[PDB]
């Protein structure tokens, strides 16, 4: 729990960027999902480098159908921020933008245990495609 305590210290200091950079830098999947569940979605409080690193993780979780109940509020925040602040709200690269939409599209066809999940994924895929593609 050493990394956990360190992350919680940064979280208490409202330094989400450092909590995420440290946890992401560890490549420990459990810690990342725990962190994500403990903090809000806090995409607005991350640097562009931290954000990019985190987005690769979210893309991977979509491709693997993992933790989607914990993950999908993060993609909701991507779409919320884009609607309210414009397409470059998160200043992601054009490739990351395209990859996230593609990963959402692919996740839409998976057999989800949650009856509402595929519809939520399709709605988000369509909002982000509209805003970016």
């Amino acid at each position: 729990h050493m990394l956990w305590s360190q992350a919680m210290e940064s979280v208490r200091a409202s330094d989400f960027d450092l909590a995420y950079a440290d946890i992401l830098g560890s490549n420990d999947e459990l810690l990342l999902v725990r962190l994500m569940s403990r903090t809000g979605p806090v995409l607005e409080q991350l640097s562009d480098a931290t954000l990019t690193h985190l987005m690769g993780n979210l893309k991977h979780f979509l491709q693997q159908q993992s933790f989607l109940e914990c993950v999908i509020p993060w993609i909701q925040q991507v779409a919320d921020l884009v609607l309210s602040n414009g397409p470059n709200a998160l200043g992601l690269t054009g490739d990351s933008k395209k990859d996230l939409v593609f990963a959402l599209q692919e996740a839409a066809s998976m057999d989800h245990a949650q009856s509402w999940m595929a519809a939520k994924i399709v709605e988000l895929a369509e909002q982000l495609r509209s805003a970016w593609l």
